[PDB]
């Protein structure tokens, strides 16, 4: 059921951006996404810092709206795009900063204080890892409620950065209006016509989010990261036009669920929880399954939760001429390994590979919130 | 402006598919779309019927709406993708099929029925055509309030025919949200942050509509055109971080017109109609300006009309590093040659050249509308 989903009729609804945590995280699902990646062109840690800055005061601005900013002198370029009329309504925009690998290299000196778990990716054996599709230095997460809103944020944003950002990769997606509208109540369904995110730590529960999607003091981490998450992004396709041609009972077989009421097969309801233990060859739910793989239940390793917050995309057509859609995954943890490294680990293999190809994301580290107008992006990082 | 807009939270709105003319021409804009095309997959006329049959009984259910077909064999492909749950709902639904150039070659016997201004589109000055995304033997405009209900009905139109159509492109769609929610008392908003559609003929005036979009009997046509309409669609990516850092004057200048109003320049209505005769110097709007050079509404210039009915676009990143982002153009003409040739070769070297960048799209007849329940697609096409 979590983190749930806002409704998006709301143009005037805000969401917090200053917190101790980001939003965008816990934050319910807007209905509309965009991941965008960036190669960082900061001369140094003084750059750096400017562009954090410069961030945190745009994201500021954005997330909770006001008038477009006017443009006194036509000889100079328009200060607002333009898109969204004369009014910036906040849509329940959230922007979410995250860090790559890369940006710890030896050009901001930031190498003694990386995230321990962070760490460039690289290939699980389904892949075909598109290296266009893949890492940077930062990623920006931008989940509104209309795309319109999205894309308005991403260009203010590039006006503002002309010399301190370079779009690497970025992929736009949305999730299923119904679940969007009904707002926590039903789970989003994916393209594949299953039911997403079913078996969701509790978003609303601030204390189990501690242990599973925030960063505490008592994890063998630099100081700066807490507050923050490890989040992990793949971009997966999906082979549709072969999905659709696939047996009904093939379909549920795979993700061990049942495609109307997503409830794990042999079971009533959607969130039933199953003793793997009475299916021992799995005859109901095969060890095969995609929920299965996904945990032994072993309770040791019941440890290794995570957020997830994926979208649906849809853009063209593949190089072989399929249509090209599928899933934007995004999961948060407070630590790598133990979070996606571990649970996709243990989903090679699953039935589920034959139909879907990840091709791009990445990990990174996504900072902690910013307090306060006086407060700003990697505040933390930059000083120590 | 015409021809308006369709609220996208109104899932239960219905769209009439059967008639003299198709929807999804005149039919105010819902907030998304899809343009699809096709390569027949059909050997001869006899499967290009039972295509063109096919198609209108998809059409129909989608586009009223109903129940998903249930699977009552699983160890058969679902009947239904799933992707909307149990209803399929008509979510404003509209599916406009047209046919291009290449339809009526040797392959079908159509040669002497070919409307007689269709031709395969071959560039203009400033185009940077794609091979890949041009042409097709069918191309449909899929439109619905959401991308969802888009998405849907190509699965299930693809799911239905894999003998008989291949995908060759495809892009989505949107119209900005604002003028989304206010239903045609705002003109859609394109991304370069202009009004798109100010100038249209109005599209509830039946009789202007006889003119200036349906093919009728007093043109010299073949019979079975009659109600249908010419189409030409350009997909054109913008330069849109060049342009953001272009001034606003020259924004203004190569537009013609008021940024924040749409109003001409010199002018305080968004509608009015500028004398150029008044300005022959143009030194109030510019010679080489969109609006001037498209419309001189001269004696000649009353027989150039068209109904545009374009929408935005945003996907990821040009091969060059470019945010790829645009319009999907489409309008409607009662003969190609006096609509979109006469006007295009108008614009040829105009100031937004710099900014634009014609790469897809073609040239194609829409045909007449499906009469009722007992009619087909190309029923008078196919017959004698
Ligand atoms: C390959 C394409 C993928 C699809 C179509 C997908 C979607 C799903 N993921 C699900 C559950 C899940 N998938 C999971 C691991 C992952 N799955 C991933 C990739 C995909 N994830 C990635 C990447 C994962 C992380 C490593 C986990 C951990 C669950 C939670 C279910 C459970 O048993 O706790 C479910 C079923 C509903 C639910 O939440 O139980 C769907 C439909
Ligand atoms: C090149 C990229 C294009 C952009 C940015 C564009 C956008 C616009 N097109 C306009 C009008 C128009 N554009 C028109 C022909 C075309 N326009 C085309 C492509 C574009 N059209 C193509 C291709 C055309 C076919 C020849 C016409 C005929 C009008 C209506 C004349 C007018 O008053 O602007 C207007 C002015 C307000 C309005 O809607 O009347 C804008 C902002």
């Amino acid at each position: 059921s979590a983190p749930g989903t806002l409704s998006p009729d709301a143009r005037n609804e805000k969401q917090p951006f200053y917190g101790e945590h980001q939003a965008g995280i816990l934050t319910p699902q807007q209905a509309a996404m965009m991941l965008v990646a960036f190669d960082v062109l900061a001369s140094d840690k003084a750059d750096l810092e400017r562009l954090f800055r410069l961030l945190t005061q745009r994201f500021a601005f954005l997330t909770q709206g006001g008038a477009a900013p006017e443009t006194p002198n036509p000889r100079l370029p328009p200060l607002d795009s333009g898109i969204l009329g004369g009014y910036i309504a906040p849509d329940n925009l959230t922007i979410t900063l995250s860090v790559g690998h890369s940006l710890f290299d030896e050009r901001f000196g930031l190498a003694p204080q990386m995230p321990k778990k962070l760490q460039k990716m690289t290939r699980f054996p389904n892949d075909s890892l598109d290296a266009a599709l893949c890492h940077g230095d930062v990623l920006l997460q931008i989940c509104a409620n209309t795309q319109d809103t999205v894309i308005h944020a991403l260009r203010d944003i590039i006006k503002h950065t002309p010399d301190l950002l370079s779009v690497r990769w970025k992929r736009e997606g949305f999730i299923s209006d119904h679940a969007a509208r009904s707002k926590g109540k039903e789970t989003p369904i994916n393209l594949l016509g299953f039911k997403d995110g079913t078996a969701n730590p509790d978003s609303q529960n601030d204390k189990l989010m501690q242990k599973v999607v925030w960063v505490t003091a008592d994890q063998q981490e630099p100081a700066w990261t807490i507050g923050g998450s490890y989040q992990a992004v793949r971009l997966i396709q999906f082979r549709v036009e072969f999905w659709d041609r696939t047996p009904l009972k093939e379909q549920q077989t795979i993700f061990g669920r049942d495609k109307q009421t997503g409830a794990p097969l042999g079971m009533q309801h959607e969130h039933d929880v199953p003793d793997y233990a009475s299916d021992p060859e799995g005859k109901v739910i095969a060890l095969d399954s995609h929920i299965r793989l996904a945990n032994p239940r072993t309770a040791e390793s019941e440890s290794s939760l995570m957020l997830r917050r994926g979208y649906s995309y849809s853009l063209g057509v593949t190089n072989s001429g399929q249509l090209d859609m599928g899933l934007l995954f995004v999961c948060y943890q407070h630590d790598l390994e133990k979070g996606f490294l571990t649970v996709q680990k243990r989903l090679n293999g699953e039935a589920l590979e034959e139909y879907v190809k990840p091709i791009g994301g990445g990990y990174f580290f996504a900072l902690p919130g910013v307090k306060d107008a006086n407060d700003y992006f990697g505040s933390a990082l930059l000083r120590v």
